[PDB]
């Protein structure tokens, strides 16, 4: 039958720029009170606190990229990247990853540029996390609350909330890196409790039943236009800036150049722009992901067969 | 008689993370045509390099507070912070500040994460600077244009404009740093070109009649509100928010702190906000500064008497 989740984080400040996690997990470090469910209490954690001090992104490496099995297994030394380091101390915190010992589910705040407005990031179609993204969705009629399914690539899964047993990232835009907006702040803050209350829920046995839903599953990036040199020769098309889950279709303009040109979207399909402009994904050579908006069909999760 | 500005320089990157003027600058090294006019050139000036290679603000130290004679002034050091070494090279190009060999005049582009649409920041009032924005505002009807002045509160001006004869600071928001859209990219482009279009005229002895406009003249700034360790305690009220310019009453709600609870502006006089949440201006404790709205009347700058 069904296990409860009792060993729960929410991890801010993952990158040490985005404001809304970095307050709230500070906050919540000074005020745990807000965290706490009948069943369970939530641990607040500051991810990465040499770059929430700076207020940077990053010292030497992306943290969300430092935690692979690769990196979190390799033999420690001096010269390691610092996130590196630190990916290794939340591995011993909220794992180790891949073994029993790992937290039952890690909860990780992102903000982006992008004018995304609230987004739940998965990186597998895990039912539970479909159901609770469904909730947050019937808890706010009229808020838009979209699910991006973004399967890692590569072979490795490398994000922080990938070192427990499941995890979830709530990302909302558009927040400039190293501003706090009041707006922001607040709806995040509501919307984990929200998440809290659906884990308490669960936790008490509660039958969700099987429905439908759309959903968003990334197809890959493009690139801002580049010299030779790769220096950007254009940016993000007036048309397309802040049209993020919004329909691009072939033949419709996805940059400006700085020669005044248009370039056009090439594609064969009508596909779904997300996370346009990012600041944080210039160095990435990522002006937006492409993604395919699917329905499908989410089993129940009940208390008994 | 008039003497017509032929020594004129564009400077853009004087905070490395401000995309428009980066980019502008960059685009203008390479293609120069586009910053000349019949009685002179404009010389593109990227104006701190390290800062803008690395998409941050500075390295050591606020380039645009590093322009006092005092600096420029003292004896260079290996262990100079890189933005005072980097102020003095921009003093040997554009200076030496306060001789006769300086630049006529600096137009220096700035972009804030604050939403203050245009606005020339003039560090005095200056009968042609004045002019400058009534130009602009008449060329660009609809659009607001709003002059900023800034008097330094100190004894020494500071500012990378400072170091000509005579400049302004063109200010566009909001933009998030590290971010480039295609609108500010394109409207800072065009707006410079009517600032050349402007000097070319009076370059040629047009006559400007005697006007009257209004402006915003600094007052000081506000902080955010702080714990006693000087942590944010909250952010800019949802109110207030993305209302630069706009009038702000004794009584009505400036901060929304994290407890819950409301602050509320306790001047004694309606007042002006502009720079409201600046991600640049957080370390230097200002969530915004206070202005006067003041019709002032402008001198005509005729060619003769
Ligand atoms: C703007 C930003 O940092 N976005 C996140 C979003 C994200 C991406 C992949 C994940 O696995 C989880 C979150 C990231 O790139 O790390
Ligand atoms: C966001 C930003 O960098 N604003 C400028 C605006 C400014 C301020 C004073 C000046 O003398 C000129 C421009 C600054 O603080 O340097
Ligand atoms: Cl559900
Ligand atoms: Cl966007
Ligand atoms: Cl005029
Ligand atoms: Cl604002
Ligand atoms: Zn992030
Ligand atoms: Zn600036």
């Amino acid at each position: 039958s069904r296990e409860p989740l009792l060993r729960v984080a929410v991890t801010g400040g993952t990158h040490g720029n985005e404001m809304c996690g970095v307050y709230l997990a500070r906050y919540w470090l000074q005020n745990p009170g807000e965290l706490q469910r009948p069943s369970f209490s939530a641990m607040p954690v500051l991810a990465n606190p040499a770059a929430t001090a700076a207020c940077c992104r990053y010292l030497d490496r992306d943290l969300n990229r430092s935690c692979t099995l690769t990196f979190l297994g390799s033999t420690a030394t001096p010269d390691d990247p610092y996130e590196v380091k630190r990916a290794r101390e939340l591995n011993q915190l909220l794992g180790p990853k891949g073994t029993g010992q790992a937290f039952d589910f890690t909860l990780d705040l992102h903000n982006t540029t992008a004018n995304t407005g609230v987004c739940l990031i998965s990186e597998s179609n895990i039912s539970f996390n479909l159901h609770l993204c469904h909730y947050l969705q019937r808890q706010n009629p009229g808020m838009p609350c979209r699910l991006f399914l973004y399967e890692p690539a590569g072979t490795e899964t490398f994000s922080v909330e990938s070192i427990s047993k499941n995890g979830i990232c709530l990302a909302m835009g558009p927040q400039p890196q190293g501003v706090l907006r009041a707006d922001l702040f607040s709806r995040m803050r509501a919307l984990v409790a929200s998440i809290l209350d659906f884990i308490e829920l669960f936790n008490q046995g509660m039958d969700l039943p099987a429905f439908e839903m759309d959903i968003y599953r990334n197809l890959g990036s493009v690139d801002f236009p580049r010299t030779a040199d790769g220096d950007l020769a254009g940016t993000v098309h007036p048309q397309l800036q802040d049209h993020d889950f919004e329909p691009l279709r072939p033949g419709e303009p996805i940059f400006k150049l700085f020669s005044g040109e248009d370039v056009l979207y090439e594609g064969d399909s009508i596909v779904y722009p997300v996370f346009i402009n990012e600041a944080a994904y210039y160095e990435k050579h990522v002006a937006f992901l492409k993604s395919e908006k699917i329905r499908v069909t989410v089993p129940a999760l009940l208390r008994l067969t």
